This record gives structure tokens, sequence and C-alpha cells, in this order.
């Protein structure tokens, strides 16, 4: 669509400097030419250019003081990107490397994401450069009490619903919880366990397997990172047929034939999280297996392509070793994993089934926005097939074929363009 | 342990004008030693000592006007003692003995209690030295709304819940309600009728029974007082195959060995609670038996006690009388109806169950939390259970055996520190 | 006055347990009698009645954790006691004596002592049990922003404004505004220097000596304790003619007969202060003067009596060295300094004047309702004046002759009685 | 100073993509090196650090409609900078060049200029890259409108006050406030006319004459611009003795040596800035004078060089052309006239005074602060001056002659400082 081509070399030109943003949008409206097209009365209240600015962002300074009394300050974000469906909802990342391009990607992924789940949820994503890694328990509460004595005003019930992510774990909620208790007083439940994102991931690849006429029994699983979500995966994987094979780290990954499939081998999984050492190795030195340091682990043959690691994992060169060992099943499950470069490789790729992580990894959300243990697994593994199935009827509906991603893009998009229209120019 | 004694050392000192509130606290940290020994890391964070402190604390200037326009004023109390596990929740209690200490005993005996029925409720409690004895009922109209004029402030839905209590019955409640909508405008629904009091304690009392493989069918109860937590407990006795034979007033105590089982006798208890004249031989006088002037009924032999009056209504004199009878369940329903003393010689005397208010009586919050008939019977019923069995579970594992007191004390305190120790250093 | 008897044997009853306030309660309203007279309208309205409860009272768990990662737990209170002519006005005290009684009889004070600056201010008082002494700046700093984390939501700019006093100095201050600063985001102008209160208290002794058509010149005059107050005082008495040669602390008292009247003897006030160790020896072994170890300043020959330290300082005994010295000038500054069985002693005695606290050190809050450095003096000096005649000629008007006590408390309690009648029954 | 050296090292890296705002940091920090050297304790709480950072960011879509329908969406800005003294003050600008790097910059000098002005105001900025050209009135209301509609919820007046800018006129400014007051339903008094600023700079270069025992009698002055900052000067400038002989625009810049001081040739300026053509020759056509096509007026020979235009207006060669005039007077009107590296070659040339826009233009928002015509001209002149002689002194003080730059940055930050200083790690 020329209306969809522009706003995107748009976007480009004027936020030249947030790349992540840049890529998450090409992506996401690339996909959508077809519907804009039967949709003329969208530009007419320009609904692109509305959708892929912020509805509001907040930034702020989060001064600290660390155990030895020395004085730390940190910047803390709040994305409040699109609230058409519902309030905002969204986790928040402590890491180092979190800026306003990251917040923003994740953001307008997460209001994608939050509008496949059928549930009525916006999108947005909080965050703070802090890094959690080498600091004390106290050292983070005291961060967590900064950090939410500025963002409990921009938050709220029916507002703003923080969840957790990256750096963000129940410790971290917990004590923003209890600032935000001590301060508005009202304390209301949970401002927002990763087993239902990784097991949410595997589910959705069985409805693919189905579509495909196809098993999981007896295949051969490639993750990436050996963190909760791959963990969660290789846990479902191996108790459903698969087995995972690969687990790889900033050093490198390492080779499992024998799959990851004992209730031991994962465990350590969690061993190799908690120990900090961020090195997939130390699995290597543990089940005497072989590693290759300083490498990506999508050379090894595989049935299934699972990258539960970082943003990008997969460019062009690594996607030309995976469509070369005909694998028939790439499965985004971490954040853009792949390179829109290599992605537009592999859905070019004619055998290839590939689905997008938004789809994918709506596991979470899905259960936070569920506030026993099988009327989980029943509703996360039910929606999402739904997820499945109306990502692939859509893609056809416009002639796309089994495009797995433009179908989800498509869905969760329709669900807003429609709110938006009925809402008019406001936001 | 040494930190559980000290701590009760200290408020014994500071608080040594709040006695209601010294008993409270001995008793409670007096059983929880053994927790407290396997967890070092409450010390760390002075959780005792946070914890016998309320959150916050509200005493009000009442003033109101009479029915022939003279002026009155009185104190207005709203203690906001723990939201560790949810927003505050706590009744009203309307009566010219009520006090800082008073209303301290029971917002802290609340929060344990609220701990207890599994329900996510903190605890509060309010009232006010106000008597509505002889006052009309454009008086109590007048009075309330001056005194919610003050309180609509520091509550609200999921912040603070207020109920009804001694002195605050259904009318109380909704004239205050009528204010609150006229003041705030928003008016939500009930700011919060004891039969589920009185019937949760004979549904404890059969977990009881059942744990002892025993029968309710065909023992004598001793019941203290005549109101609606005697009344209901009577009433479910009676209908569970018991018989009350005792109910005593400030006069004295009558005996009845019939039994208070039919729908006459008791339809007077309610006929007594209504004519104000608090006198419990105007039922000596009507179904013609034995009153006791100026005695407590507690030298009777009866196979259950069940003090369903007044505070500290059992010292250690009465409880000779009662081990002296071997009557082998002491099961308390009024809140600390008996001294610390005359407890512990109970709690010691082997061959006798001793059931704890705070459990026993929980039946009316649940139901409250609650917001058809027998949705309900039956839930209280259940709980109330699954209550017995917790404290019965957790006494056991500390080594106690059956001290349901304890147990009791144990868990819903565990339900607590947890949460205080999520939430960091804020409250 | 058989009404204004009454409550007095009331108060003494109901709050036996808060001694410093009905001691000010006595005092007070033992001096009301004439008015009352002339008033049976306030009897029927129950205006002393309302007017000894404090229209709202706060008392809040502070936890904090110390340099050494220990947490300490405090208590918080704001008692907001009327509020007739103005917004809540007062300050904090931070000191391990602080309780209800003392914040009580405080505030109460302060309602009188705000309602003679002519100023259209209430009275409150608040404070902690905590002790800044010993403690590190960080520390403090860490407490004052948990101890605002609360009280900034029952305060502000038209509701209630704290100002600073023992324990509470410009960094407690400065350190609360900062933490309400950032949670309300508001940040008005100073949530609330004593030389002010020094020099107001000197410059009411002017107004008597005048009206006694006497002079400061020349007068030797004894104060007690060496602190802000005592300092402020011996600079302007210095200043003004006279001179101290008394300066008490908890390790007895000191004798100067140069007078501490020069610019390096004073300076060591400061130093002493300073210096945390809280003996007045060190100016013993400073000057090389005489120090009377654990005794009580008031068996020495002087001029004036100007009590700058503590509560009570002054009993029976203690006023029979005194008046058996012939000293025509006792002058309160501290507050209550006196037994209210010693003052009435004095009232007595018939060749002496005597000051109250309440419209002597009335010099402070002055300053702040005024919120350069002598448009200032001036006014102070000023209304210190006003405040000294406007006593003596209400004293006079109802017969009293030249009693500053009760002057004090008629011109006080007449401005709020007015107000509280004319607002109807609500306060 | 290292501290110093190295947070601006860091500021370069972190925000390398926001220019301006680094330019701005470099430029007032590196002048801060002495005193930093004599607070050791800044460092101890990381003050450099958190001063960099803005206390809160504010970005938002602005969707909004044009005349004939179609709708545009631009960004919302408001950057609450610091708050240290007192509410933020600061006013919007709307330009299509607009951008958190340019609004941080503007933000940031605004709490610098806002500290010198004596009065308690923080600093903010805010605005949109809307551009108010080509708009017709309705469609700039409705922008307004739009705008306001969210910044409402993020100012008020204790809280945060904008004013006037470039883009934003009385006009925009009076359709922003009747969107808030049909908000708020409060409507204060002005959400925050540039003569003042224009006469403020004249008021300073007055007091740097007297300091040089010189006058402004018969001074050439080159003025760059032909906007509100030029003609308010050009007119105190022609009044005063001077009178201009430069203006510029993008197309050039013209040279008048009669001088632009009459009545007529100075109300042309209003001319042509209302005139919307932005060209500086339309004068050149008008009075029939000398216009160079494409090129910067500092070339020319003038006693005063007055930028008055855009910033970095002034670069390196442009200043090798000015002291090669041997021009003894370089004055910044106008925010960052030059670029830093200029700048500091000026600081460098020996026989020339410099003077920084941030004090310079300081005459706005003292006014505004503000709130007849000549109590006003005279504080304005007055302030001008304290704020030329303070700078003058503080620069002295630390041993660097007469640096008006340095002076005017210690000043302003010596106020900040100690104010963060007071209200601790909280912000």
């Amino acid at each position: 669509s020329k209306y969809v081509d522009r706003v995107i070399a748009e976007v480009e030109k004027k936020y030249a400097d947030e790349p992540e943003f840049v890529q998450t949008v090409e992506e996401v409206l690339s996909s959508l030419g077809p519907v804009v097209d039967a949709h003329p009365e969208y530009e007419e209240v320009a609904l692109l250019e509305r959708m892929v600015i912020p509805e509001r962002v907040i930034e702020f300074r989060v001064p600290w003081e660390d155990d030895n009394g020395k004085v730390h300050v940190n910047t803390g974000y709040r994305v409040q990107f699109n609230g058409a469906i519902g309030p905002y909802l969204g986790g928040l990342r402590f890491a180092p490397s979190v800026n306003l391009s990251i917040m923003k990607f994740l953001g307008f992924e997460q209001a994608f994401k939050d509008s496949l789940t059928t549930l009525p949820m916006g999108g947005a994503k909080g965050g703070s450069d802090f890094d959690p890694n080498g600091k004390s328990d106290r050292e983070v509460m005291r961060f967590c009490q900064a950090f939410m004595t500025e963002l409990y005003r921009h938050i709220g019930p029916d507002i703003d619903v923080p969840a957790g992510d990256l750096g963000v774990g129940a410790r971290e909620i917990g004590y923003m919880y209890g600032q935000y208790r001590k301060i508005v007083g009202g304390f209301y439940n949970g401002v927002l366990r990763p087993e239902a994102t990784g097991y949410g991931s595997v589910y959705y690849v069985e409805a693919v397997m189905k579509h495909e006429n196809d098993t999981l029994v007896g295949k051969t699983v490639a993750l990436a990172g050996f963190g909760n979500v791959a963990w969660g995966a290789a846990k479902k994987l191996a108790e459903l047929g698969a087995k995972a094979v690969t687990l790889s780290g900033p050093d490198g990954y390492i080779y499992d034939p024998e799959g990851i499939t004992t209730e031991e081998k994962i465990n350590y999984m969690l061993e190799m999280r908690a120990s900090g050492r961020n090195k997939v190795q130390d699995y290597a030195d543990k089940f005497g297996v072989q590693f290759f340091p300083g490498e990506k682990p999508w050379g090894q043959k595989v049935d299934i392509i699972m990258p539960c690691a970082t943003q990008n994992d997969v460019d062009l060169e690594q996607a030309k070793k995976i469509v070369a060992n005909n694998v028939k099943y790439y499965i985004e499950v971490a954040n853009m994993p792949t390179t829109n470069e290599a992605l537009r490789f592999l859905m070019q790729q004619p055998n290839m089934v590939v689905a997008p992580s938004k789809a994918v990894n709506a596991g979470g959300v899905l259960v936070v926005g569920f506030e026993t243990a099988e009327e989980v697994d029943s509703k996360l593994h039910q929606v999402m097939t739904d997820i499945h199935d109306g990502s692939a009827a859509a893609a056809e509906r416009y002639g796309l074929g089994y495009n797995l991603v433009a179908g989800a893009n498509i869905v969760g998009f329709q669900k807003i363009a429609d709110a938006m229209m009925a809402q008019g120019i406001a936001w």
C-alpha cells in the first residue's frame, strides 16, 4: 500500500535513532497492506500516523542509594502506547540496555499481542537502565521504592497495569507493590510465572503441528538461551514428545543429542540462570557435552528452531544455514529474535512455517489477564490455539496462504483500528 | 524465642496502659516461638516490632445533637492495623467502654482472623464510646451521620471496609452508608447476619468432634450471654443434636436442663436482647427456671464450654471449677473471653481441647468477604473446617500436638509475615 | 464556674493516663470561669466539651533502616486539635519521650498561642518518639522520608502546616520537604530561626517592664537550659541591658555573675548544644565558673526567672525558694516549665508578675505566619506588645487585676469560642 | 574538575543523539570546576549526575483536524527538569524543529535562568513539532485544545507553569487557557510581552557599560534576526543612544548605517515578522539599503554583537571575523547563538566582554514571575543589574576575573545545589 509504504518511510526518517522501534514498525505495517487497501477510511483519519506514536511517554529520574551509602541515579520509563481496547498492560524491564527505542518497540509489540488475547487490554511497557545484577536485595528494594515513588501516579487499576519481565521478578514486583500500597494507601491486588509463556509457546506449536497434519512426537528442537523462556519450552517439549538439543549464551552454545529431557538436565537451567554467571558452558561442564565457544546454534540440524534468548539473534547469514538444513519450523518465542531481512527470507522459504513472537509468546499476558492450576493450562492451551487459527484464517481471507506472521499482525491490528475508529479523533 | 520474649516485654512496658492490647499480643506472639526460630530473617527486618504497631490510627471528635437539641460529643476511632494481604476490613463497635486499647486489640485480632479466612483482607477496627442504648433512632442517625462525616475520607472500597459489630446493627450501617453516599456521591455497595458467626462456630465444633472421633449428638453446652452470638449457637446446637443449658448476664446466669432447644425458648433470646433490660433472669421468669444471682455459669457440669458474652469472662478461678468438672471441650466464641492465665492453665489441661475465638468466630467476616442461602451454609461450613484442619496441621508440623490455639496463630501469622516480607520495608 | 469545674473533673478522669494534657487543660480552663459565666450559650452547645477533644488524631508506624541496614520502627503523630480560626499550624517534635499525651498538650497549647498572634491559624502538633541524637544525617533523611511518606496525605497548604521544634531543625524540615515535593509533586514553599522566640520573649518582658514603670537595664536573669531558647534570650537580654547568670542542664546548673553577656560566652551556648554532650558544666569548665551538680537554679538571687529548658522544671518547692528571694518577675518561656501547683502559688504571690509561656514564646509562630530582617524585629516586637497589652486589658475587664496568665487564656479562648460558635455544630 | 570532566564525558556518550542538550551541558558544567572542587560533598550524593537528568519527561500524541477535515498528528512535550527551588516554570515552543534534545536543552537552560532571577521558580520547557505557520486561527485553536487536553494533568498553579515562546503567542496561550478552564473548571489566572526580554537585555548591557566605565551612547550594534527579540533591543538601544545597523534572516542580512533608530524603521520589524515571508531583504526593499544574500552579519565592523536569531548562529569562523574587527562586546540574547568552540575562543579573547544568553535574556521570565508599566521597567532594570553584578562577583570570588559566562553559571547553579542538598536524595 502506498499509505502504508509512506508512513513506514516517514517513521524510518523520523526515528532513525530508535532502530528497534523502526524495525518493529516496518515488520508490522509491512504486513498490513491488503487491509489498509480495503479501508480507505483509515487514511482519512490518519490512523497509521496516530498508531505509531505512543499516546503518552514518561521518563523519569530515579536516584537511589546503595548498601555503601553511595548514590546512583538511573532513568525510569513508562510507555503507555495504546489504550484503544482497554487499560494499558505491560511489564517492566530492568536492564542496562534499556532506552526509549526499546521500551517503544516492546510497547508497540505489546499492544498487538494484547489485542490478540481477546482480552480487552491495551499495550504499555516500562523499565529502567538499572541492572539488578550484582545488586543486594536491599538495594533492589530501595531502587524499586524510588522507582515507584514516581510511577504510582501514572498507573492504577483501570489505567495502567504493570507486570513482570526481564529483570523484574516476583521480588521486584513485591517491592514495588509495597511502596504503592504505602503511598496511595489503596493497595489493589498485584501490580502484575513464565511456564505460561513457555507452555503457551509449545501449545501454539501443537496447533501448528495439527494444521500441518504433523506431530511433535520425536522432534529435535534448537533453543537459544537457557533462561525462563527456554526452560519452560524444553520442559513442555520434553513432556510432549520432542526434546531440546541446544541452548546458547553470550559465550556460544551447546549441543545435546540425548535431549534436554530429564528432570535433572532441565533443573540445571534454573541453576545456571540463578548462578548469574551467564555462561552456557557451565552446562557443558555439568553434563559433559560439546559447547561451541562464541557460536550461534543455527548451523545445527533440527526439526524446529525456537529462539528464546535475545533480539536479532537471527540475521540473514544465520537464516542461510537454516534453510540450508531444510528445517520446516522456525518459531519465534523471544521478541524479534530475527532481523527483518532474515525473516522475510524465511517467510520467503516455501516449505517452512514461520510463527511470530507476538502470537507465540502471548502465553504470559493471557494468564495475567486471568487475574486452579488446570482451569489454566486449559484456557492457555485453548486460547493459544484460537490465536493460531485466527491468524491463519485472517492471512487466508486476505489471500496470503499460511502466513502466521501477517495473520497475527492483521488480527491484532484489526481489533485496534476498529476501536480507534469508534472512539474518534481524540487519541 | 528470645526475639519473641523481648518484643512481648517491650510491648508490656510501652503500652502498660492498654491492657487488652497487651494481653492479645502476649497470647498471639507467645505461640509464635517455633516459627520465628525457623525465620531468623524476620528479626533482621524487625518484623515483630512492625507488626505490633498499627499502620495507621485515627481518633476523631464526633459532636452531635440529641432529640432535645442538647449537644453531645463522643470520640470516633478507626484503627487500620495491617493491610499486608488486602484492604483493611473490620467492624465498628459503639459502646461506652470503647477506647484505643480496645480498638487496638480487636484490630490486631482482626488481622489474624482475616488472615485465616484465606480471603485477602487486612485487619482494622473502629467504633466510638457512643452508647446507642437509650437513644432514639433519629439520634442514632444523627450520630452516625456525624461519625461518617469524618470517616468517609479514610475509607473506601479498596482501602478500608467497615462492617457491623457490637452496637452497630444493620440500622447503623444503613445510616452511615446514606451519609457516605451523600458525601462522596459514589455510593458503592454496603460499607459492610450473625448466625453466620454462631453457625460457623458450631461448624468448627463439628470438625473438632470429628477429629476427636466424637459426636455433638447429646451434648450439654454452657453458653455465656444471651446475645446474637449465643443465640446463633444455641440454634445450631439445638438443630445439630446438642442443647444449651446456660445463658449468663450481668446479673448472673441461669440453668436449663431441658435445654434451650425449642423454637420458643430461643426466640426469647431475641426478646431479651431487644428488651434492652440486660437481665438474664427475665428468662428465668419466662420459662420458670433457676437463675443464679451474680454468678458465672462455669461451675455447671457440661460437655462443652462456649463463652459468647464478654472478655476475660473466664479467669483462673473459673478455669479451676471447669477442669474440676472434667469438661473436654472449651470453645471460645466471643473475643478473649478468658484471661491469658486461665487459658494457659487449660491449654495445660491434658484431656481438653481448646479452640480460639479468632478461628472459631471467623464465621461473620467470611460471609462478608462473600460479597443464595446455602451456597452459603455450604462454604461457611466448609471453610470453617479447613480453618480447623489448617490450624491442626500447623501446630503439628511445629510439634505442638493438637493445639488449636497456637495453630490458629501460626497459620494467620504465616500468611502475614510472607506478605510483609515480600512487600519490603515500607510499612 | 460549675460548667468549667465539671469538664475539668471529667477530663481528669477520662485522660488520667495523659497527665501533661490534663495539666494543661486545668490551667487553661481554670482561668476561664468569668467568661463562661457571661456566656451561658456556650454550655448549650457543649463548647468546652468539644474543645478538649482534638478534631482529628493521627498515629502511624514509621519503619526505617539505619546505616547498618538494621531496621527500626517508631511512631509518628499528628494532632490536628483546632482549626476554628484557620488551617492547623504546628511543629513536629522528634524526641524519645514523645507520646499522645505530650503531642495533645502541645497541640492544645498551640491553638491558644496561635489564637493570640491575631493570625488566623489553628493549632496542631506532630512528632515521633524517634531520637535524632546519635543518628547519621543519612539516617535522619531516611527517617524523615519514611515519616513524610505517610504524613503528606494529612497535610497541605490550606489544611495543616508543620513547622520546626525540638528535634526538628532546618535539616529535618528540608528532608521532609523534599520527600513531599517528590510525592505530591506540588512542592509549595516551606512545610514550615529561634531568636524570634528568644527575642519575642524579651520583647514581651519590655512591655511588662514598661507596664511596671520599670527597666530591664541592670537586671539579673536566671535561665534554665542552654538551648536555642535560652541563647536567644541571653543574647537579647545582654543587648538590652540585663545579663544572664544561670544556665541549667540535666547535670545541674551554673552561676555566672559577670553575666553571660559576651560575644564569646554566648557562642559557647551554641557549642555545647552542638556538642550533644548535654552537660552544662562544659561551660563551667570553659569559663572557669561554679557549677552545681544535680541542682536547679531557682535558689539563686535574681531579678528575673526565665525558664527555658523543660516542663514542670518548677514545682512547689522550687517556687518556695523563689518567692523567698523576692523575685518580682517570673517569666515562662519554655512550655509548662512550672507545676500547676507551683504557678498558682506564684500567681498567689502579690508582688510578683507572672507571664505564661503561650504568650511569651509566641515569637516563633508569629514569624512563621509571616511567610527583611527588621520589617521583622519590628512586627515581632510590636505584636509581642499587643499580646501583652491584650492579655492585660482582658484580665482587667474581668476584674482579675494584672494577671498575665488568665489574660492570655481569655484572649486566645475568646477568639476560638466565637469562631466555633459561628461555625455551628459540625466540629 | 575530574568529577566535572567525567560527567560531561558520560553525558556526551549517553546522549550523543541529543547534541543541543550535550552542548548546553558541557558549557554549563565546564564552568563549574572551582565550585565542585570546594564541595566534595556534591559527588558523595551524585549531584551532577542527578542534575543532568530531568526530574520528569512527558511526550504525547496530539492528533488534530484541519479546516478541511483532514487529521494531523504531532508530538507534545513537557520537560519538568528541575523543581528544587520552586514550581516548574517555562514556555512552550511550537516549531517543526522541536524534539526532546531541544526541549531538554531549553529546559536545562531554563532552570539556571530561573535560578538567577532570585525568584523561586524551577525550570521546564514544553512544545510541539507543530508549525503554527500557514495555519488558520481555528486550526491553532483546535491544535491548542488537543494539546491541552493532555497537558492539563501535568501542570497546575503550584506544580508547573507554562509561559510563551517561539510559536506560542498570546493567542495560543489564550486558546490553551480556555481549554484548561473548561476541563479542570478551576481556571486560575494566565497559564503564563517580549520587550521585557529585549529591554532587560539592554538593561544588562548598561550594567556592563558601567562596569567598563563605558557608554552605550553612540555605539554600533549588530543584531541577528528581526523578530521580537531584536526589535525590543533595537527599540531600547535606539532610545538609549546606540543604534542597530544589522538584521539577518535565512536569506542573509542587511546593513543600515543611519541606524534602525526611527519610529518607522523599527515598526517595519513588526511588519516583516507578521508578514510570514521570513525574508530580511523585504526590509532592504523597504528602506532602500544593502542586503547580503546568504550571509551572516558577523563580518561587519561594530561596537557590539547582539545575536537575537537562532542557535549556533556564531561558530568559530564567524568568531574569527569578529575578534578580527576588535569588537569589545559580544552579547548573547538568543539561546546558544554561538558554538561552544566559538565562545571559548571569544572567552579566550582578552579585550572583549562576553555575556551569556541565560543571564542576558532573563528579562521575560522575571516579569512573568511578577504576576504598572514602570513599577516594571524599574524592577526589570534593577534585577537585570543585580544579575550582572552577582555573576561578576561570583566569577571573581572564584578567581576568574570578569567572566560573565562562568559567573552566571556559578550563581544559578549555586542556588540549585543548595536546594537539592537540603532536600536530600529523593529527586
